């Protein structure tokens, strides 16, 4: 799989791992300080911390109908956001939270 | 710093590390498969792979004027995107690419 030139994108799906590997390597080396500022964004830090609360309130009993009605009406787009249920294993996600919550406390 | 209750957000800036630590821990344990699907987005994978090329073309000589004129005119918003130059150490970012490029090849 080496057509002489390799600085382009045979399928373009390799640049995704290159970014996941560089970022993954940046989150482990802590040298992403610079990329953290360029990456540091408002809507990003908002949507990020937003998911942390959404999932938290979810188990709490506030998936969105609590304070998520002025952003659409009542989880009319966020609750059914075009995502993957069994195609992504939700029990797998609840399992990770189940590991940090059932850790040992 | 423990006002009895701690399941809220004294400053709300701790939920950012909790997400960076969970994600950082998810990128190292590879168990983020589920979060990868919920996180797997189109504009995200596009903007991500987009930065990989932008920075690449940047050193190549195509910061944006090459194929970045229909998205605004010619890097009129992306080239000056509200970011932090010396407040984030750009030479620090070029240093990281300088480590993966001057690695040993």
């Amino acid at each position: 799989q080496s057509p002489y030139s390799a600085a382009m994108a045979e399928q373009r799906h390799q640049e995704w791992l290159r970014f996941v590997d560089l970022l993954k390597n940046a989150y482990q080396n802590d040298l992403h300080l610079p990329l953290l500022n360029l990456m540091l964004t408002p809507d990003e830090r908002e949507a990020l911390g937003t998911r942390v609360r959404i999932v938290e309130e979810l188990l709490r009993g506030e998936m969105s109908q609590r304070e998520l009605k002025n952003e659409f009406g009542a989880g009319i787009a966020t609750i059914t956001r075009g995502s993957n249920s069994l195609k992504a294993a939700p029990v797998e996600l609840r399992q990770w939270l189940e590991e940090v919550l059932l850790k040992s406390d």
